[PDB]
């Protein structure tokens, strides 16, 4: 009989939505399987206020398949312009469960994105005394940067002093894509935490740029070297209980994925959860693979862990090669592939 | 504006393809060379004399009336080629030099005897240097193939002239520029304009993606210092490799950037921006065709610098072609 890995029904730690008609298309997805998923803020324009994430949480909600429990938990983009008493509120009333920190730029609109880090330590401050998580992009994009150093970056110009600065702020360092990272989470203390893509386990700059430029591999932040992968297998295949899963899903319509500039991000809702499942496998882990999926999550926002279970197969299945949308199509990740897991 | 007159350049390293493709595409180029180095990776690939006398043929019927334009041949090694083959195709005037790709040729070692015919007969190496191991990072291949395949080669056959094609890192630049007279290397317009991160960073765009594939910008300083040196033995080699739209921009985008239209133009631009004006004509129209032993052209352009606006797309029978730097403009543009 084909071998079945049972888990304590999982969580996504970071996925993208979007609205709208994508937003009906992509919701079963991450329902169907996951019990609560954090909900990125990257709308446009971007979901900064209590009342927009009350409504936003009710389109997800309305999108919902009838019989799916599923949990939408909220996030607040931070803003240079954002009110500290704003953020507060929402997360006293339950409806932020962390706010999101992208990249900084002097060129942002105050209302969309942060110009320097030091310009929000005033909202920075707030989440550290009422005990609100942060949720980093750690890279910084300055135009003299490398875009594989940008990341590495971060970590010395942003992430470290931040947390010097305000030395009870609990950070989650977001899809972490490099051995700098790896070992800066590994190293670091109780109030620091990491999620890692499926891609980012899976598959390295190579597999993006050789034989062909591959946009459905292009995602932010982007694919390193082997032995930035190798770092990331090895920090998810030891145990640690400070990462877990998040797929960074973030759905683009095929026309702008394969365009003369392609949007950045994966579409991995569909698959992801078996591709971990086969990372767990080939690294002689998968006693490891339920906490990553199930508890360590849990364990750092401080929720319950999920008390329903849902089964994965080896048993061979083709993925799709797209995914209709009410116009144009979606490509899902590892489109058209034989896959090892799925689930049951 | 000012205006710079150059005698008439040559292309080292061109891609035409064949068909209605080639059709489109010749003029770009025979409007502005005289001369052109005629890459063999059709498919099939040109490997006999045959083929090249047809190839050339179909290139000087898409040559438009009045453009003095030769096309330069070339022949496709592979593992198993006949050495007389080759040299019967150099000694008739059909084939210029000789092109060796990665794997076609299962090995280099497997086709000594070609390239000791190579170096008997006077007859260039021109090669794409990059190693293939799949573990080897894209972007370490170059600098790899510099130590296993190109330093032994040349050691081994040291009167063979070897011209290391569109180079993109400095360890390639510092290879070149402490070689001897029997090396030289092409450099595109891509390679001198951009690095990687205009390839990746606010999307990804398929037009500059090429292989050699764009390095960091530590290499593309490199290979600006080297052009804007005056060094001789470097000159210039477009790599235009035009594909469709479509099969740019797709799930699995094809490598190559169509910058026939707009290569001399930039050139120019890098060149002024290093402060090397004076070294251009040489880059262009002096460099190559003393490498190569042959004539330099003897007529004259003028580039003036007036904005030229590059169409957002060509025409093809099927689809379009997309023009590298489309809708963008270029400082410098052809009298
Ligand atoms: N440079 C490219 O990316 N492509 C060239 C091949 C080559 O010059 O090696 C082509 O012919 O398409
Ligand atoms: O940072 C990001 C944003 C995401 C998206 O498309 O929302 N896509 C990505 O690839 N990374
Ligand atoms: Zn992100
Ligand atoms: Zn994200
Ligand atoms: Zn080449
Ligand atoms: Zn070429």
């Amino acid at each position: 009989p084909s071998q079945v890995l049972k888990i304590r029904r999982p969580d996504d730690w970071h996925l993208h939505l979007r609205d709208g008609d994508m937003l009906k298309t992509v919701v079963p997805y991450t329902s169907e399987i996951y019990g609560r998923a954090i909900v990125m803020p990257n709308l446009a324009p971007p979901v900064t206020t209590v009342e927009a994430a009350v409504a936003y949480r009710q389109r997800i909600l309305d999108a919902v398949p009838a019989g799916h429990d599923f949990t939408p938990l909220m996030t607040c983009y931070l803003t240079d312009s954002l009110d500290p008493n704003e953020l507060e509120r929402g997360f006293n009333e339950g409806v932020f469960t962390a706010a999101k920190l992208y990249p900084a730029n002097a060129t942002a609109n105050s209302s969309h994105g942060v110009t320097s880090v030091d310009a929000i330590m005033p909202v920075l401050e707030r989440m550290e005394k009422i005990g609100m998580p942060l949720l980093v992009h750690g890279e910084v994009t300055h135009a003299d940067i490398d875009i594989f150093d940008r990341e590495a970056r971060f970590i010395e110009s942003v992430m470290e002093p931040l947390r010097q600065r305000l030395t009870a702020l609990k950070v989650v360092f977001e899809h972490i894509t490099t051995k700098d990272a790896a070992d800066y989470v590994r190293d670091g203390n109780e109030r620091l935490a990491a999620t890692i893509t499926p891609q980012h386990l899976m598959f390295n700059r190579n597999h993006m740029l050789v034989g062909g430029v591959r946009p459905h591999l292009y995602c932010l932040p982007i694919l390193k070297r082997n032995i930035h992968q190798q770092a990331l297998r090895e920090l998810v295949a030891s145990g640690f209980n400070r990462v877990f899963l998040g797929t960074d899903s973030a759905p683009h319509a095929r026309h702008r994925k394969e365009s003369s500039c392609g949007c950045a991000g994966c579409f991995n809702a569909p698959t992801a959860l078996g591709s971990y499942a086969t990372v767990f496998e080939e690294m002689n882990a998968l006693q490891h693979f339920e906490a990553f999926c199930s508890v360590n999550g849990p364990q750092f926002y401080g929720l319950p862990v999920n008390d329903t279970f849902i089964e994965l197969v080896r048993e061979e299945q083709q993925v799709a090669e797209s995914i209709a949308l009410t116009d144009d199509t979606l490509v899902p990740f590892l489109a058209g592939e034989t896959v090892r897991w799925s689930v049951k």
